DNA sequence: CTTTAGCCGCTAAAA
DNA sequence: ATTTAGCGGCTAAAAG
């Protein structure tokens, strides 16, 4: 350990959250994001995408935990948007009929920028 | 050391080229297995089977685009072949121009132009 | 050493 | 038992 972890990962047997948790433990040991990327054979962006999952704003976390959003990239785009305009993002999410895709999130961010 | 168990493993390690997966599907087809069953034995979709069987018999000019790394997107290959079956010379010409950028956006435009 | 833009893998549902 | 439609992983390049 964490060889089995890195191995399991390179065998794609891991969820996004498991990968995020592994990353969190490596950070807590003092490793840098960039060196974690190299030890698991992935990009720096892959590290950013998963670290985000460790500390989601509550509304986004609930959307992700219920399977209402399953696209990690979309989770990241919602968190980015949320950091700038949190009230409006929550309100967008608060409509339960609002379909969540890369497209609808792009329209949301184009509207908020604007 | 069984072939299909290995293919499953090497699949999940992303260590098989499209050509290797296609080759394995062809070997299963020649042993009399049905596409839909080959999908189930490797835990992939029937569509995945289609996409790869296509690579076993590519028209020469699409095969060149692929073998030469000019198109690496297996889906785009399949889209090129589909367009080609319908309107061969028009697809060949479009490919014969080596300036042509090849993406899904660009293939999609070609097909829109063709279907009218 | 995190964001945007986007290719590409894949399969759900459709044809 | 193919094809279209489009979601979703992973990242090069652009931005910081």
């Amino acid at each position: 350990e964490a060889d089995q972890v890195i191995e399991n990962l390179q065998r794609n047997e891991l969820t996004p959250r498991e990968i995020a948790d592994f990353i969190g433990r490596e950070l807590a040991k003092g490793k840098k994001k960039g060196d974690i990327a190299k030890e698991i054979g992935k990009s720096p962006a892959f590290i950013t995408q998963h670290v985000t999952l460790l500390d989601l704003p509550e509304k986004i976390a609930d959307a992700f935990n219920t399977g209402r959003v399953r696209d990690v990239t979309v989770v990241n785009e919602l968190v980015t948007a949320f950091k700038k305009r949190p009230e409006e993002v929550e309100a967008w999410l608060d409509d339960d009929t609002q379909e969540i895709t890369r497209g609808t999130v792009k329209l949301l961010r184009e509207f908020l920028d604007e």
